[PDB]
């Protein structure tokens, strides 16, 4: 007999009473990149000559992440 | 006998009073990207030579992830 | 005999009493991407030579995502 | 008896074998001016809140400038 | 009796062979000016709040300035 | 009796094989300028909150600057 029962009352919150001026003014700016031959192969992620600019503002930003397994030889 | 039984009573929650005075104000910039070659094969994600502004405000941004699994062997 | 039965009355929820002056004012900028030659193969995502702007602001953006395995030899 | 006789001759010349590859690529910007009451009064020469790009690139740009008086009790 | 006669056979001259690759690429900015209250009188050249990108390549920016007076109480 | 005869045979020159590759890439800037009240009066040249980039490229950038005068009180 196997038995797999994780029981779970958890909470994950905020409370905020207000969220305000934010500024966000990047001055500009220069980004040059060189290369001759890009080879990617297999769940590459990539990121090449970029200038981004990210303002982000959640009113809240919480985050709940689990996994969970019952395995007989994976 | 085998038995998967996950019991799940959480909360990922929030309260904001006000969302505000949120100003995002880039200022141009310059991206100057060379290469002769490029090869992707497989599950790559990619981003060359980029200008991006994001402004993201949500009234809540809360992520539950979760993955489940009873396996016999993968 | 087997059982799989995950039990969720689980909750990912926001209140936000008002959302409000979202101000995104980009000043151009400039891109320039040079290559000769693309390969792309097999679930490739890919974005070359971008000037974006985004505004996102849903008075909820609270994400769920799952994924549930009974899994017998994969 | 009087005599204003001045002579000029001069040369103020140039040459340029060839004018050739100029590039003029500005990244954008971001200009904010503020005020509440402006009095300009007599002869102002004035810009306000300005973005302005300028190529200028004259085959020969050479300049007299000159004057002349003869005065009697200005 | 009064006699004015300066003489002037002079020369202000170039040669360029050629005039060649030039690059200006400026990776923006930003600017802010904050006033309440402006008096400009007389004469006055002003510039206020600016994001100016000038080129300027004459094949010869050669300058004479002159000035001549022949004045009797000014 | 009075003479005034100044000679000139001067000469103000450049010789240039070639004027070439020139690079001016600014990598962008912030400038914040407050103030209250400006009172400019009489012959003022004025600049206030700038981000000015010049490139300048004369293929000869001679200047003869001269002034003559024959003056009872100026």
């Amino acid at each position: 007999q196997i038995v797999y029962k994780p029981v779970d009352l958890s909470k994950v919150t905020s409370k905020c009473g207000s969220l305000g001026n934010i500024h966000h003014k990047p001055g500009g700016g220069q980004v040059e990149v060189k290369s001759e031959k890009l080879d990617f192969k297999d769940r590459v992620q990539s990121k090449i000559g970029s200038l981004d600019n990210i303002t982000h503002v959640p009113g809240g930003g919480n985050k709940k992440i689990e996994t969970h397994k019952l395995t007989f030889r994976e």
